[PDB]
């Protein structure tokens, strides 16, 4: 036989940007939820060129979607 050992990362962070400024209009975040719903998470180019059509800004996105990811998500440990 043969299976991995051990395979740890070299080094890993975490950042959080709790911040209560940003603000999306009603425009922006139905084309936000949009976009993010058909695609969990889009690519390089086509990231931009959606912040293009609604003119936000490419790190709107990739937070956002990050931060929507979260609740996108859903863990059961035990109900009850």
């Amino acid at each position: 036989g043969s299976s991995g050992s051990s395979g740890g990362e070299p080094g890993t962070k975490a950042k959080k940007g709790r911040r209560s400024r940003t603000v999306f209009t009603e425009l922006q975040l139905m084309g936000l939820e949009k976009r993010f719903e058909k695609q969990k998470y889009l690519s390089t180019p086509d990231r931009i060129d959606l912040a293009e059509s609604l003119g936000l800004s490419q790190l709107q996105v990739k937070t956002w979607y990050q931060n929507r990811r979260m609740k996108w998500k859903k863990s059961g440990p035990s109900s009850g």
